[PDB]
C-alpha cells in the first residue's frame, strides 16, 4: 500500500505515534516520506546483508526476522514480512521500541539527515487529524 501524506498522518496518530517519546507527528511522516515514499512494500538491501522493511525501513540486523541476516537479532519479535502489510500496526509497534532505545529518531538516518531540525509540521499541514 502506498499511503497518502494526510492518510498516513491520520493512520499514524490513530496507532499512537503523535508525540510518541516527544516526536511530533510530522517527524514520523517526514521519516516515512524519505525512508519508503509512504509505500508499505518498500524493501532495500543494506551492504552488510541486512534488509530494511516497510514504511519506516526497519532493519533485520536488530529488529525483525527475515531468515537471511547472519548474526542478527529479532528485537521486535516479528517476521520482517509483517512490516510490509497495508496495516501499519507491526511497523508502528516496532518503531515505538526502536525510538525508545536511546538515540531517539536518529536511529533513522534519513530522519537525521533530512527531517531533523526542519519544519516537520509542514508534513501534517492541511490534514484532518
Ligand atoms: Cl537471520
Ligand atoms: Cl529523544
Ligand atoms: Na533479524
Ligand atoms: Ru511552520
Amino acid at each position: 500500500k502506498v499511503f497518502g501524506r494526510c492518510e498516513l498522518a491520520a493512520a499514524m496518530k490513530r496507532h499512537g505515534l503523535d508525540n510518541y517519546r516527544g516526536y511530533s507527528l510530522g517527524n514520523w511522516v517526514c521519516a516515512a516520506k524519505f525512508e519508503s515514499n509512504f509505500n508499505t512494500q518498500a524493501t532495500n538491501r543494506n551492504t552488510d546483508g541486512s534488509t530494511d522493511y516497510g514504511i519506516l525501513q526497519i532493519n533485520s540486523r536488530w529488529w525483525c526476522n527475515d531468515g537471511r541476516t547472519p548474526g542478527s537479532r529479532n528485537l521486535c519479535n516479528i517476521p520482517c514480512s509483517a512490516l510490509l502489510s497495508s496495516d501499519i500496526t507491526a511497523s508502528v509497534n516496532c518503531a515505538k521500541k526502536i525510538v525508545s532505545d536511546g538515540n531517539g529518531m536518529n536511529a533513522w538516518v534519513a530522519w537525521r539527515n533530512r527531517c531533523k531540525g526542519t519544519d516537520v509540521q509542514a508534513w501534517i499541514r492541511g490534514c484532518r487529524l
